[PDB]
């Protein structure tokens, strides 16, 4: 029947307070929490975002039991926004990346997840890549840190293009269940 994904915010630590069940995406939570300081997600992955319309620091959340912000690693208890995740399998993924905007200059494919591109490509700076599995995640910073951007499946030719002000990324992994 109604078979899908769920999560379940707290207003205080230890699953403690007002408590909200929710099994869809949601623009806007502010009319049914005024703060979350702990999350538990039975089910699914989720996206959740600082300010309400997705804006804001975004975090990705796995399946699984979190009694504190912290262990979200959030910012603050602020969220106006949660979207679901959808995960795609089907094989193997791959992913190829280029010096330059367009597709130009040198190209690296590879199938495996990136700590740091400089290290591993001697590249600086990423302004076009085309990945086509479904949802993969970049990182500002090396080792997976900094603020994330997610990638979907479309034909990216600008960097603004994955919803960043600038042509900086240093890490990226693939999303899987």
């Amino acid at each position: 029947s109604k078979t899908g994904g769920k999560i379940s915010f707290y207003e205080d630590r230890n699953f403690q307070g007002r408590r909200y069940d929710c099994d869809c995406d949601c623009a806007d939570f502010r009319s049914y929490l005024s703060r979350c300081n702990s999350i538990r997600v039975e089910g699914g992955t989720w996206a959740v975002y600082e300010r309400p319309n997705f804006s804001g620091h975004m975090y990705i959340l796995p399946q699984g039991e979190y009694p504190e912000y912290q262990r979200w690693m959030g910012l603050n208890d602020r969220l106006g926004s949660c979207r679901a995740v959808h995960l795609s399998s089907g094989g193997q993924a791959k992913i190829q990346v280029f010096e330059k905007g367009d597709f130009n200059g040198q190209m690296y494919e590879t199938t495996e997840d990136c700590p740091s591109i400089m290290e591993q490509f001697h590249l600086r700076e990423i302004h076009s890549c085309k990945v086509v599995e479904g949802t993969w995640i970049f990182y500002e910073l090396p080792n997976y840190r900094g603020r994330q951007y997610l990638l979907d499946k479309k034909e990216y030719r600008k960097p603004v293009d994955w919803g960043a002000a600038s042509p900086a990324i240093q890490s990226f992994r693939r999303i899987v269940e």
